[PDB]
């Protein structure tokens, strides 16, 4: 077996969950205690704004939040928690620290990686951001011609790009005096094509994002980049003036020929998804300001306080890791839905798809063992009120359950109308999960028909179709508003709600060996593609897939 | 129990899988046989381009599909689709017809509903669009101050948004010439007002789509507009010059004060999710030209009578759809990933969202049943190659299976450095599924480790986690090109498949009751967010969510 259901807790939990779970209903829940709310949700007072974390439609009782948190605690998250915020090398397959929570450690207390501190290079990495964001921002770094930049462009791919692009998406409002920001990252080149179309190489600055600077989309696309630059500037000199890096790897920025003073350096135990509090966010600093990039790392040490701080029981991501376990493992539930009612969120689902899945996607343990359970669930969402028009059809009235993640802010950054809109939002949001939980029952749908009009025979036809089960959890999260600082706590407290249920399952949240044999194929697939002659080397299927492709590359249309 | 499940041809393919699926392995299965791509894939001549659909690389053998097959003669498909296409009332909840393909009959055929065609009223309804067409674009039609129309904005919402967003978007290069288009959806107020700034009410056209004409978020994002609208222009007769409806309701758009002559009808037996192709379409006829819409309604037809005529053996959606069965009703899969390679087509995944899981998302059958078995699939994804670097390590290395379309045309819009770029996103999209169907045996991983010059104890140590178990199933769907035609022809296969699907589980893919409650409940709790009194309506979590919402909403942050 594996150490989760070898561990004598888990196992507990199981044979609970397999006794009583069918006797767990949301509305009898509710009506038997009116403390209810109060005792399942946290208020966090951040000092910058609130966070209200409401677990209290979920499928738990006391005894079963009791159960889960002593699981937490039997399966070494406490200790473990430490060691990540120590700088110990708990990235294990890989030997490397893990500490992204290094990069916003605001109170600069020492973190130790091989006996030496990382804030001070941490600081002055930061120190450098600040500087180009002022050249930058404020019209003094001239273009080749001599003009201010206008548009920035990052180029990268994954946690290159997911983070930056949903940062500045979210706090698009907070941009005001900052140049425009692209996001190129698919090899199709439409991408980049279509963004390029909208540039001038006079005015455009380009940041090449990738830790490793070997990915094979990012380069193509950086060189790309550059050739469409030299086709105008004709002058080789006026690369380092369009062109910056954010990387690890400074001997592949050198090669490439980037300026040594435009590179933006981070380290190895900055994983690419838990990547945008470094250099990676140059661009969210660029496109906001300094100052509320700051803010962001703030509001993300705040949360990491709370997360080392907090006994476990009132842990805002243990206690959201916890209910999760309890969906995956003990009911069975494959996906996980981010519910964001906020369209500058857009991206937000996206990015935990990275966030998520890259991390908790795995199959083999510490000790080397297969998984003889569920790991990482599949993520998704789409921005509320959109998704009810969508598929929310499915979460009312499919054969699946799908715990659902429902965030919103309180106070919007656009109050039109007198705060019509967000009114209306705010009362779809609610009225969403409560929904959920309580459904229809046929005593009340019946009476619904009867007002309608339909005959007795007609009524009788569509009851069924008209009663809602219910029974269906959901999380409220609830902030003040979608400032910097709230958007970091938020992302932070999900990357250790991530942290918790890896360590709860026994792998490692920090490595991605999955993306090997994909990268393998593709280098031997792409010299095949050039010239008419036949393919055979592969199974029959890629064979002919790439027949096809041979057939059908001339043809006119 | 329900028709499915009561079936003996199914308990039979049941039955089979219990036995024999463990067996199925796919490396094994193409080594075996050379013919095995011949013999479970199609290559479609529309005369118009090709579409390969390749399903070889599926859990399945001769002996499956001949059980699939026989399952959907036994479900009695073919009379299903037949009822569909003659004008039948197969929406059985609403007593309507399903005639989405009556918007597409290019045959001119008459499709009878009531005793009476419906043609004649589609091509009027399309004739209007060509010449409304035609006005705007050629810059004919002027806006209050005499000006020509250069923006065109949709407000709408579900089925009223997200086909003419995802259209545009995979169309794009095909819209010069045309105005820019913006969709607005959310009820949001970041959504309108992020949209309005960046617009003049003198040339600015917007498009009320609403199937009913009474949905909250579309009449007030309208009234919003037309509020902003009539502030700059101070005449009620210019409304006239820049809002028109689309819309079934003909009272309520006179309500809202727009003029006869600029609506767009279209009827009852439009689905919202199979809208597209109706009046609703008119954004996209505008953006690309009405001569590219006729070709997307073109390609839909082809795909119309490729359903209609082909044996079920031969016949793609047919095929897609049993495969889906084979995955959701016998091995369980939660999930269905659409995963274009092409960035033009971000948002199809998100289309299928709506029209697959608001079609199946169901639970009552047609007997008025309860199902006893697993209906609709949640359906998400994100275009290749990003998704590579995000979610495919849980994919590969997880511990769901997840059946995948992968997606790309042969030719790319853009193709730049002379074809590179589409090279490498050609070997992407064929060696990852490639590598889910090969998957790496540890013996092969381990020949590798020794070879990179790792140790005895470093090897045994990475070992596991380097190991791929592969035996993933995909679907590869290659087409010439992604053409308004071939576009429109993918979109009808999957219509196509999601009603195969429906009545394969004897469930109504054409109603949504699912939503009633939601909106419902929202109007309730509306008037409670107004003032400061403490609202004890609900129960504790909704009330407690409605006291955070009052206590936080006047902090200034
Ligand atoms: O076009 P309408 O009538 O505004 O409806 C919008 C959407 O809301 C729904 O009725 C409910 O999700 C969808 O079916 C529809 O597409
Ligand atoms: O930043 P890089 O080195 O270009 O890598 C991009 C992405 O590719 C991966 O290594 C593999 O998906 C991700 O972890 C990473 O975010």
């Amino acid at each position: 077996m594996a150490a989760l259901t070898r561990n004598p807790q888990f196992q507990k939990l199981l044979e609970w969950h397999r006794a009583n779970s069918a006797n767990l209903k949301l509305r009898e829940l509710f009506e038997a205690d009116p403390e209810r709310f109060n005792n399942f949700s946290l208020n966090l007072n951040t000092n910058h704004g609130h966070i209200l974390v409401d677990y209290s439609k979920n499928l738990v009782s006391k005894e079963v939040m009791q159960m889960l948190v002593e699981l937490a605690k039997s399966r070494g998250v406490e200790a473990a928690r430490d060691n990540m915020f120590s700088g110990s090398k708990i990235n294990y397959t890989e030997d490397r620290a893990v500490l992204h929570v290094a990069l916003r450690n605001r109170s600069n207390t020492p973190i130790k990686v091989d006996g030496k501190d990382v804030m001070p290079e941490v600081n002055r990495v930061l120190d450098k951001m600040k500087s180009f964001c002022q050249r930058v921002r404020s019209g003094d770094w001239k273009g080749y011609t001599g003009k201010s930049i206008t548009d920035i462009i990052n180029i990268g791919i994954g946690g290159s790009d997911l983070g930056p692009l949903m940062v500045t998406e979210a706090l698009k409002p907070y941009s005001k005096g900052g140049p425009r920001v692209w996001f190129v990252s698919n090899i199709d080149g439409t991408h980049i094509a279509k963004t390029l179309a909208s540039l001038s190489p006079e005015t455009s600055l380009f940041i090449i994002a990738s830790k490793t600077f070997t990915t094979q989309e990012t380069i193509t696309n950086a060189e790309t980049a550059k050739e469409w630059f030299l086709e105008a500037a004709k002058d080789p000199s006026a690369v380092a003036k369009h062109f910056v890096a954010l990387s690890t790897n400074t001997a592949k920025v050198k090669e490439f020929g980037i300026d040594p003073q435009n590179m933006f350096e981070f380290w190895d135990w900055v994983g690419g998804r838990y990547s945008l509090w470094s250099a990676i966010g140059l661009s969210i600093a660029l496109h906001v300001g300094f100052d509320h990039f700051e803010q962001l790392l703030s509001g993300a040490h705040w949360m990491d306080q709370h997360f080392l701080k907090t006994p476990l029981e009132k842990n805002a991501p243990v206690l959201l890791a916890l209910l999760g376990i309890w969906y995956i493992n003990c009911y069975g539930c494959e996906t996980h839905a981010l519910l964001p009612y906020d369209q500058y969120m857009h991206r937000f689902a996206a990015y935990f798809q990275q966030g998520d899945m890259e991390s908790n996607g795995k199959y083999i343990t510490k000790s080397g063992a297969r998984v003889d359970h569920q790991t990482g669930p599949i993520v998704w969402g789409e921005p509320g009120t959109n998704g009810q028009h969508a598929f929310y059809q499915l979460i009312h009235q499919g054969t699946k359950m799908i715990p659902c993640d429902f965030l919103i802010p309180v106070q919007t950054q656009h109050p039109i109308r007198k705060g019509l809109h967000h009114k209306i939002l705010l009362a779809n949001f609610l009225a969403q999960t409560e929904a959920l939980m309580k459904g229809k029952l046929p005593e009340e749908a019946r009476k619904e028909l009867q007002a309608a009009g339909k005959s007795p025979e007609d009524l009788e036809k569509l009851l069924p179709h008209k009663v809602f089960e219910g029974n269906r959890p959901t999380n409220s999260i609830v902030f003040t508003k979608l400032t910097p600082f709230i958007l970091g706590a938020l992302i932070a407290m999900y990357e250790h709600k991530i942290f918790v249920q890896g360590i709860m399952w026994d792998i490692n949240s920090f490595d991605q060996w999955g993306v090997e044999l994909g990268k393998q194929l593709a280098k031997k697939i792409e010299p095949e593609l050039e010239g008419s002659s036949a393919v055979t080397s592969h199974d029959s299927s890629t064979n002919g897939l790439i027949s096809f492709i041979k057939q059908q590359r001339d043809t006119k249309l």
